This record gives structure tokens, sequence and C-alpha cells, in this order.
């Protein structure tokens, strides 16, 4: 049978500082939540089955294929994680009462899930969906057990990157050892004549141009991520080296962007070349091109200026 109610708080939601990731920002590695559970032997069997949402996570940052619920050295069930990347807005847990060689009565505990929050990232619709999941400030943080929700508050901070300038995101999608990546043209405030957007990959990575997305977005979010992706007129070309949107008037308010899946299998870091040129409407054309590497880990540790560390 399927049993509820297992999950029954959410008691602290907090933000393991690493030495090269810095604000608290929602997709940063790694928050931690921890949770309260209970199994009570008399309406829960070994075999039974349950469930946790996680509505907004967008993946666990661990390598484990599960999470078991255990109290006093005894393992009273385990968790399969199913994490959310691009197939779903929210992860999840699959669950089962495991059997035990001591019989017990009522048992409770609690469990640590290691999570990044989906607030964008790509133009894809569980991405744009996500992008207003949260805000920057103070947020509640739902997780649903059957029918009942159980909720704590967080404070994100906002990215501090200025929205107005150029954006860059690179962020792992580990079921399907790539990456995607996303390049945001800089703001013209009263539209584009103009532009050329997209990135080379170089050192190690490839583009895969199966999955791409190309589009204008009404805005950005706090952490300057796309919240919509419109049509507009523009022609493409990719290769699995280089990805290049040439596009023509955009209007007043919006951003041109573009995102692609990266492969970079056996290597601690790649390297994008961005074009970067614009048109605003009756101003000059801005040719702008710059480099990053983007680390998979580091491993430098924390460094500067063209570095930049992958969520």
């Amino acid at each position: 049978k399927t049993i509820t109610g297992v999950f029954n708080s959410f008691d602290s939601l907090t933000w393991t500082r690493s030495v090269e990731y810095v604000y608290k920002g929602p997709e940063t590695p790694t928050w931690n939540a921890v949770l309260g559970w209970s199994l009570n032997s008399t309406t829960a069997d070994p075999g039974d089955t349950f469930t946790l949402i996680l509505p907004c996570v967008f993946k666990f940052i661990t390598t484990q294929t599960s999470v078991d619920l255990t109290a006093d050295g005894v393992s009273y069930a385990t968790c399969d994680f199913n994490a959310g990347e691009e197939f779903t807005t929210f992860s999840s847990l699959s669950c089962t009462v495991n059997s035990v060689s001591v019989s017990y009565a009522r048992v409770s505990g609690t469990v640590k899930l290691p999570i990044t929050f989906n607030v964008g990232g790509t133009g894809s619709s569980v991405d744009l969906a996500d992008s207003k999941c949260f805000t920057a400030g103070k947020n509640t943080v739902t997780f649903m057990d059957g029918d009942t929700k159980i909720s704590t508050t967080v404070d994100f901070d906002a990215s501090p990157v200025s929205p107005s300038g150029y954006i860059t995101s690179s962020r792992i999608i580990p079921s399907l050892n790539k990456l995607s990546s996303l390049f945001v043209v800089p703001q013209c405030e009263n539209g584009y004549t103009s532009g050329i957007m997209g990135f080379v990959a170089s050192n190690g990575a490839t583009i895969d141009c199966s999955n791409v997305n190309i589009g204008i977005s009404k805005g950005l979010n706090d952490w300057n991520f796309p919240v919509s992706s419109e049509s507009f007129s523009y022609t493409k070309t990719c290769t699995s080296t280089s990805i290049t949107v040439e596009f023509q008037n955009v209007p007043a308010g919006y951003r041109p962007f573009v995102d692609a899946y990266i492969s970079a299998e056996n290597i601690d870091k790649y390297t994008l070349t961005y074009a970067n040129e614009y048109t605003c409407e009756n101003g000059n054309t801005v040719v702008d091109p710059f480099t990053l590497t983007w680390w998979w880990y580091k491993n430098s540790e924390a460094d500067s200026d063209g570095d930049v560390i992958v969520v």
C-alpha cells in the first residue's frame, strides 16, 4: 500500500558555504533541507511506499541514488532521489519502508537532503515556469507529503551581477552528463536594431544542437534569468563547436538570449567565447566579445576575472 504523512516537519533549510561558492543564491550548492519524519509499525508495513514532492528543486547535490530514513543506527526506510532537472519543475523522493531485525512501535528522526533550487537558467518550459518560484529576500519553501504541506522560511540573496550588462550562467544537468549554458544580451532599454549573440566552445566543450533555446524575454528575474520566451526575427547557425544567432528588431523591455546544452566530459574546465554585438535603437553598434573559463569544480580556489564556476 501507499502511506502518507511520513515526513511531518520541515525543520531547517540552510546553505553550506564552499571555498568556490560565495553568495547564497537559490541555485548555488549546497542547500540542506532537514526534515522530520516518523513511522508507526501499526500503520506502515515493510514494503509500503510513500513520496515526497519538492517543488522548485532542480536536483540533489549528491552522487548517491538514495538516502535512508535512519535513527540510532537503524534504517527504517530508503528514499530514491528523482531530480527535476529539465524534465520537471519539481523533484521528488520515492520511498519504501524497510524490514528491520528488531521490531519497533513508533520511531522518528530527521533526514538531510542536499539540494539546489531552480529559479531559471534557460528558455525551456520547466525553467521559465520556475523562474517565477521565488524572489530575493524572504520566502516560504514548502514540500508536500500526500495532501499535507511542510514548510519553512528562507532568505535568498539576489544575484550581485547588474541586470543591464550581459548575463552568463552554466548549470550541470547530472543525469544527462551535460551542462546548460546561457547568454543574455546587454540591455537596450529602448529596443534593439540588431545584434549577434552566442558562443563558441573550446578546450573540451562541445555544443549539443538538439537542445538549444533562443528567445526574447520580457525582463529577467532577481537572478537575471529569463522569465519568458517570445518570438522574434533572427537566423541562427549551430554546430558542435559554435552557436550564433543574428537578430533584427527587438522591442523595448525585451532581452534576447540563447542557451544550449554543452558536453564537457573529461576535464576540469572548458572555455566559451561570446561574440556579444548589439545595436540599440538609434544607437551605434557595440562589439564587446569576451571569454570565460567555466570550472566543473574549483580547484583554484574561488578565483577571479574570466574564471567562473558552474552550478
